């Protein structure tokens, strides 16, 4: 069984397309755009975000705030050149944790990298990035499919 996760936006991460490893035909140097959103259906760490605790346990790899990534999609500049977007929604709890600590949302924004980078075969530039004032790039941000065994605990069948 297929469920449905309607992402709400949050904040733009905004960076460079290095190169293009995986099945499908990408443009290199292309603008990439990251939507990080959020929703309750995501699930979210056992364990609550407090620095002193929680620090220690991602150098140990031992916590890590969940992320689900969308395909990529296309957009285009004003001068016709080909962008690409993605989603990375997290537990809306987590969005909140983002905003009361600086340290945690870098290391977020670093994960939705990384997790672009692994499900594409991707390489994103960490030199050119930005972030928008905007909460979303481009229209309605568009549904996740995902398994029962994905979602939030609270909320599997």
């Amino acid at each position: 069984s297929v469920s449905k996760i309607e992402p709400i936006a949050d904040f733009v991460i905004k960076t460079k397309l290095l190169s293009a490893n995986g099945p499908e035909k990408l443009q290199d140097g292309r603008k990439v755009f990251i939507n990080v959103c959020h929703s309750p259906l995501v699930p979210k760490p056992e364990v609550d975000f407090n620095a002193r605790i929680v620090f220690p346990l991602i150098i140990q790899n031992e916590w890590e705030i969940p992320i689900i990534t969308s395909c990529y999609r296309m957009d285009h500049d004003k001068k016709g050149q080909e962008c690409y977007v993605w989603d990375c929604c997290i537990n809306s709890d987590c969005s909140r944790w983002i905003c009361d600590d600086i340290q945690l949302r870098e290391i977020l924004v670093e994960w939705c990298l990384e997790s672009c980078e692994i499900r594409d075969s991707v390489v994103l530039c960490r030199d050119r990035i930005a972030f928008p004032k905007m909460k979303k790039k481009g229209a309605e941000l568009p549904a996740l499919e995902v398994l029962n065994d994905e979602l939030h605990q609270d909320y599997k069948a």
